[PDB]
């Protein structure tokens, strides 16, 4: 049972995983004076349907919000990619305190959580659990929280977090569309990576936004105040979830801009 606290987390998580040590690894630090733009690179457009909002749920070490995947009524397509990207999930990451939380660093700046939208290849796999191992199989776009003003887009997500409080939860979370969490420029950068946390996949395009969002102090306090118990238990609030950068082994991480 891996998790984020010394004994079953990033730095551990190797032994019961090995790829945690593997070439193509995520989050990264984006050294800028080492990114390279890439002409070929087209706009990212989004393309989501607010029906296919399905469900919230506390996973334990963070919370989920599920997306219907049937078909292609939520889309990602452009960037880096030939293929039609399915949506089927958004969470975020967040740290102890304000000082840290986002997974992917800039030139080592730390934000303070961060955003994850979350998609796979239905051009060529036919469901998620298909699309997840596979190297073209899943594509998330991460926008980083810098913390600040009060995020209003962020409303529907905390006011649902009451219902969803212990380990386990579930409720519905309907009629919403993912993008209006986008930052208003989708100026990115891309590299070939994997799922942040275990099973750690070498699966994941990464689209990372070069425009922040923000978040209050408050607003990052009420993921914190979710619990990684089940109901009945004693308290154990979620204070974080972000995986360490691990090393670009070579990769090149590609500009839009
Ligand atoms: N932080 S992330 O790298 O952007 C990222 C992106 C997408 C999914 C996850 N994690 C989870 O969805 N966990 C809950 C269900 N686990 C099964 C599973 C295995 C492989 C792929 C999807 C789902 C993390
Ligand atoms: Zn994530």
């Amino acid at each position: 049972d891996w998790g984020y606290d010394d004994k079953n987390g990033p730095e551990q998580w190797s032994k019961l995983y090995p790829i945690a040590n593997g070439n193509n690894q995520s989050p990264v630090d984006i050294k800028t004076s080492e990114t390279k733009h890439d002409t070929s690179l087209k706009p990212i457009s989004v393309s989501y349907n607010p029906a296919t909002a399905k469900e919230i749920i506390n996973v334990g070490h963070s919370f989920h919000v599920n997306f219907e995947d049937n078909d292609n009524r939520s889309v990602l397509k452009g960037g880096p990619f030939s293929d039609s990207y399915r949506l089927f999930q958004f969470h975020f990451h967040w740290g102890s305190t304000n000082e840290h939380g986002s997974e992917h660093t800039v030139d080592g700046v730390k934000y303070s959580a961060e955003l994850h939208v979350a998609h796979w290849n239905s051009a060529k796999y036919s469901s998620l659990a298909e699309a997840a191992s596979k190297a073209d199989g899943l594509a998330v776009i991460g926008v980083l929280m810098k913390v600040g003003e009060a995020n209003p887009k962020l409303q529907k997500v905390l006011d649902a977090l009451q219902a969803i409080k212990t380990k386990g939860k579930r409720a519905p979370f309907t009629n919403f569309d993912p993008s209006t969490l986008l930052p208003s420029s989708l100026d990115f950068w891309t590299y070939p990576g994997s799922l942040t946390h275990p099973p750690l996949y070498e699966s994941v395009t990464w689209i990372i936004c070069k425009e922040s969002i923000s978040v209050s102090s408050e607003q990052l306090a009420q993921f914190r105040s979710l619990l990684s118990n089940v109901e009945g238990d004693n308290a154990v609030p979620m204070q974080h979830n972000n995986r360490p950068t691990q090393p670009l082994k070579g990769r090149t991480v590609r500009a839009s801009f």
